[PDB]
């Protein structure tokens, strides 16, 4: 039996579920009779990503519907949906093409969590517990309830939960300190830049073992960059409600994980709406998605380093954006340095 601290027997144990990877794929309508998880491959994945580029042509090119019949049907045909002797609803613009490519996201790193459960070794001496956890190249510690980092922490989730996202509130369950094999040699050009944030990424728990594994990923060339509001980058929030809201949890499944990450945003190109981009002008770099609300600047305060703005919500003084909240965007995978990954509990008042 594993040696490791029973909190992280238990994430691991969320993170490898097999049932949990079909479950979100069901979730996404896809045909599990026809595309089974064993069936998946980055080609098919990559292939479904170029085809939604096909759509987002047709899309911004005005093409009617029985134009676009064709190349929706091509999407079908690579990624099978649940729609048994039907006619499937038609990919015909933007929202769907935003929708697709938030699927394909999510599959391919469902395809990373299975490939590394089928592609090692099998000794029923070992508990596969401590197998599963050497496959994620990463240390994962429980940081100490009574601690400095616990108490910023805690401060950062109790007092960033935005007044629109009322209809659940969160429990922090556990708090796990996180060091990705590599990543802090990658960091190294950026460890000193100006305007490091500590920011939350939420993700659907079935990303977890390909985002510990993989680190936090651009989604590849293929992709449509339109599918994206600040084009293909890495999305942060400063609001933990904002990015809980991508643990996609449900009165029927009410414990997520969120990631805090050491963002270099360093000279930030700010934006009040969609910029579709995949490269900074020069000099920039990061995008800041301008919120209505921020956290208060002066209760910004300093974590090894980090700027952890863990303030209550006040107006930013931004006026006519689409953003509610900020977002900060980065466009080299480098520019990251994951910290923290919490567990989370969601009391839905709903």
């Amino acid at each position: 039996k594993s040696k490791l601290p029973k909190p992280v027997q238990d994430l691991i144990k969320m993170i490898f579920d097999v049932e949990s990877m079909k479950k979100a794929m069901v979730e996404y309508e896809i045909d599990l009779q026809k595309m089974p998880l064993g069936k998946l491959s980055k080609r098919q994945i990559q292939a479904a990503y170029s085809i939604l580029s096909e759509v987002q042509q047709a899309v911004s090119q005005g093409s009617s519907d029985s134009q676009i019949l064709d190349l929706s049907n091509r999407f079908y045909t690579l990624i099978p949906h649940d729609f048994g002797m039907k006619k499937p609803p038609l990919l015909n613009n933007a929202d769907s093409v935003q929708a697709k490519a938030e699927m394909l996201d999510n599959l391919l790193d469902i395809e990373v969590a299975y490939s590394l459960l089928r592609g090692g070794s099998d000794d029923s001496s070992k508990d596969p517990i401590d197998v599963n956890y050497e496959k994620l190249k990463t240390d994962i510690k429980v940081v100490d309830r009574d601690s400095e980092e616990a108490e910023i922490i805690r401060k950062y989730v109790k007092n960033t939960h935005a007044t629109t996202h009322n209809a659940y509130d969160l429990e922090v369950i556990d708090i796990f300190k996180i060091e990705r094999e590599g990543e802090c040699q990658r960091y190294k050009p950026f460890k000193q830049l100006h305007n490091r944030r500590l920011l939350w990424h939420g993700s659907r728990t079935t990303n977890f073992a390909g985002i510990l594994s993989q680190g936090l990923r651009i989604a590849p060339p293929e992709a449509p960059v339109t599918g994206y509001m600040f084009g293909k980058g890495i999305y942060f929030a400063d609001m933990v409600s904002k990015s809980a809201n991508y643990c996609h949890t449900s009165q029927g499944d009410p414990i997520g994980l969120i990631l805090l990450g050491e963002v270099a945003l360093g000279n930030m190109y700010e934006l009040k709406h969609a910029s579709h981009i995949s490269k900074l002008p020069k000099g920039k770099h990061s995008v800041k998605g301008l919120g209505k609300t921020t956290p208060d600047p002066s209760a910004n305060i300093s974590l090894d380093g980090v700027d952890v703005p863990l303030g209550t919500g006040i107006s930013s003084g931004v006026n006519d954006t689409s953003l509610l909240y900020n977002e900060y965007i980065v466009y080299d995978i480098a520019q990251v340095n994951l910290k923290y990954l919490l567990k989370l509990k969601f009391n839905f008042k709903t």
